[PDB]
DNA sequence: CACCGGATAGA
DNA sequence: CTATCCGGTGA
């Protein structure tokens, strides 16, 4: 039973809006549920794809399958966009019926990227100095990714929105992508350099209590 | 494999 | 107060 769980506590350390990395929790930090994702403050929400306010900007994102469209690629990734879908009948999920908008996270993700916001897309020149988002890797992405995670979720650090636009999915539907770059101080966690660090901090798979 | 709570933002 | 939702189940 954790398909009804809520959060048993929450970060505070760093409020809701803290662009970047939560302070002491490293690179490779694993969590076997989305709940336990976000007490850590990692990403706050639950079930939703991208953690932003359409204002300001996007503090993080998960990588779990969920999106036909998503392409990724390691050191960098095309996200997408959400909505464009149906989801009557209490669902959280379905596949594409209708074009995604640039609003709500898709326009905060847009936010994050250097460059000022376009109903067109954009790119950025100097795309290390747009704001921050933190990248959560889910086992649900290994189907077609060979960068997810075996079991549960990942924190593979902060990348950088280096471009995005829309253009139809495979579903045919309109669909908003984000290039996302690697800009952390830290190794990947998939490499042997990451590896060796996630052991010499005694990182392990976080379970329910 | 139909559909539930809960967390968030935005109105 | 209401809409959204890359989860996660019991079966």
């Amino acid at each position: 039973g954790m398909a009804c769980v809520g959060r048993t506590t929450e970060c505070t350390i760093v409020p809701a809006n803290h662009f970047g990395p939560i302070p002491g929790v490293p690179v490779g930090t694993m969590w076997r549920f989305r709940v336990q994702v976000s007490e850590s403050g990692v990403h706050r929400p639950h079930v939703a794809g991208i953690h932003g306010r359409s204002n300001d900007g996007a503090y993080s994102l998960v990588l779990a399958g969920g999106y036909e469209d998503d392409v990724d690629n390691g050191n960098y990734f095309t996200y997408t966009g959400s909505g464009g879908r149906d989801l009557s009948g209490n669902k959280r999920t379905a596949g594409q019926s209708s074009d995604q908008k640039l609003t709500n996270n898709n326009r905060a993700l847009a936010l994050n990227c250097h460059s000022p916001i376009n109903e067109k897309g954009a790119e950025a020149e100097d795309w290390r100095q747009g704001k921050p988002v933190r990248v959560v890797r889910n086992m649900k992405g290994g189907k077609h990714s060979k960068y997810a995670p075996a079991e549960g979720n990942r924190y593979d650090g902060i990348y950088k929105v280096v471009k995005y636009w829309p253009e139809r999915g495979k579903s045919g539907f309109l669909v908003w992508r984000y290039l996302l770059r690697r800009d952390d101080t830290e190794p990947e966690p998939w490499t042997r350099e990451g590896k060796d660090r996630t052991r010499q901090l005694g990182l392990t798979m976080q379970y329910p209590e």
